[PDB]
């Protein structure tokens, strides 16, 4: 009965077959982060300050539950998104060929910040020296993952949960092109020569290769092991020194490398893995791959050339290895990583792959960042009842040195530095949130920009260097 209800009240914005429109996509995969009870409240009483109105006046309890069950029930057949669908979605409001190649502003283009405002779905381009905005524009719904840049830092590529890819030109402050690569998307990667964008999708289970200059479609690459078993893509990353993309697969015992030195990467090199990999991190020299297993079997280290498993790292809880950092301690490489289920910062010695120590915190965090100029590692306890402070771990002592509390009570997380590391920018993820600027040397606040749930911020210089 929910189908008819959806057609009369919802399809006006959430689109036919729930694929999206004025409002977001409402497939089961789309709502994986939304509990049905929460989806039920949003339907009855709407979202404040959004175009989603409450329907409690037109629907009763039975109809309410019917819609909820309908949204979370799998369709009789899996929805498609073909090459034809992708090409038809392409738009090009400002092709590069028609735009000059000089910045239209004073700000240092290498110190600009891309700031995601996920509360009202906007993006701010921020002068990294004055800490003031030079542009702001609405974005696609639910941006996730770090926006990727071109090698020269001029272009930036956004990926939305619902599969929309946006190409923005920082020099002219204009949207260049957009295309829908899939229905449920993880992340995208840009090749180190600037030619290619590779989109890793959950739904469909495929990779989508786009031309990096206009987001046009090059080829759709189904994700399936050598036996033909279909799989979702966990994540895609670029290995510059290897001039290749590296793809983690969610559901098959396979790992892919797609080289692009000799042209469009459409043929994968398949490496067998003993256990599934959800996310991974590259060693500073891209020789080794640190992978986190879905099962609590600890971490896994793999040599990329051969594909051999060289070490197994026991890890407390479930480490978010994909966002870890490295640095030199006693002239030796060390690796730190936050955690999703336990309040700990796991630190690993790269030399013998031996875990050094486990730093205790007030709860599991989501992010970790540093800089060659900062003597600390900056992490958080994003996922805990205590979550309003940003922890600064001294690199040499491996102990929580200082703590920053931008807005007591509200959730704080994610750090990004200016290109010279002189300042650090922190986010307060709240409806009454803010982007807060701190002197990374004196650790004193300098400026505060109110924003509606600002998420990540990304410095051009640091990301392309
Ligand atoms: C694989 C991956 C990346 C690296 C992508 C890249 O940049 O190439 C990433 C990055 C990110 C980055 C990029 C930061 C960076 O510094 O690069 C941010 C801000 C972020 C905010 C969130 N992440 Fe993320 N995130 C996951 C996966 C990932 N997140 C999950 O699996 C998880 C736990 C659940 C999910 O449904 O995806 C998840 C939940 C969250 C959130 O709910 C956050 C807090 C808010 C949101 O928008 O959903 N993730
Ligand atoms: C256009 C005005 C809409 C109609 C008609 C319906 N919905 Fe909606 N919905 C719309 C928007 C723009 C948004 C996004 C709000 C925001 O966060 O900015 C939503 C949101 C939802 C959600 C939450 C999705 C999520 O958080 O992941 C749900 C579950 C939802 N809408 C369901 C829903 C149903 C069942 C509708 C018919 C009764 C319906 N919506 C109508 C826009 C519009």
């Amino acid at each position: 009965p929910g189908e008819a209800l959806y057609r009369q009240h919802c399809q006006a914005c959430h689109g036919a077959g729930r694929l999206g429109g004025s409002g977001p996509t409402l497939l089961p995969e789309s709502l994986s982060r939304l509990k049905p009870a929460q989806a039920r409240e949003v339907i009855l009483h709407g979202r404040p300050a959004t175009q989603m109105a409450g329907f409690a006046g037109q629907l009763d309890d039975a109809a309410a539950d019917a819609l909820v069950a309908y949204l979370y029930q799998a369709p009789p057949r899996e929805p498609q998104w073909s090459a034809e669908d992708i090409r038809a979605s392409q738009v090009q409001p400002h092709p590069l060929a028609t735009l000059p190649s000089r910045p239209r502003f004073e700000a240092d283009p290498l110190n600009l910040f891309v700031v995601v405002e996920s509360g009202d779905h906007h993006v701010t381009i921020l002068d990294g020296d004055r800490f003031e905005p030079i542009a702001r524009f609405p974005s696609r719904y639910a941006l996730h993952g770090g926006p990727k840049f071109s090698p020269d830092g001029r272009l930036v590529y956004f990926a939305s949960r619902d599969g929309w890819v946006t190409l923005y030109d920082l020099y002219n402050l204009k949207v260049v092109a957009e295309v829908r690569a899939g229905l449920n998307t993880r992340n995208l990667a840009v090749s180190d020569d600037g030619r290619w964008v590779l989109v890793g999708n959950y739904l469909p289970g495929n990779l989508v290769l786009l031309d990096a200059r206009d987001l046009s479609l090059v080829q759709v690459i189904p994700a399936a092991d050598a036996q033909g078993q279909a799989s979702r893509v966990s994540a895609v990353y670029t290995a510059p020194p290897r001039h290749s993309f590296v793809v983690a697969l969610k559901d098959v015992h396979e790992l892919w490398e797609l080289p692009y030195a000799n042209g469009k990467p459409v043929a994968p090199k398949r490496l067998a893995v003993a256990d599934y990999l959800d996310d991974f991190s590259f060693s500073p020299d891209y020789r080794y791959l640190l992978g986190s297993s879905r099962q609590a079997r600890g971490g896994e280290v793999i040599e990329l050339d051969s594909g051999a498993r060289v070490a197994s790292i026991p890890l407390s809880g479930m480490p978010h290895l994909g966002s870890g950092i490295y640095w030199k301690r006693d002239g030796r490489w060390v690796f730190a990583t936050p955690n999703i289920s336990r309040g700990v910062i796991s630190v690993i010695d790269l030399q013998n792959w031996k875990p050094l120590k486990e730093i205790v915190t007030d709860g599991p965090g989501f992010f970790m960042r540093s800089h060659a100029d900062s003597p600390y590692a900056w992490t958080d306890t994003f996922l805990g009842k205590k979550h309003d402070e940003i922890l600064l771990i001294d690199k040499q002592t491996l102990e929580i040195a200082h703590r920053l509390r931008p807005s007591p009570g509200k959730v704080a997380g994610h750090v990004e530095f200016t290109r010279d590391g002189r300042y650090a920018l922190l986010s307060v993820w709240d409806r009454d949130g803010a982007l807060v600027v701190y002197d990374a040397h004196s650790l004193e606040e300098v400026k505060r920009l109110p924003m509606n749930k600002p998420s990540g911020k990304y410095n051009v210089g640091n990301k392309i260097g």
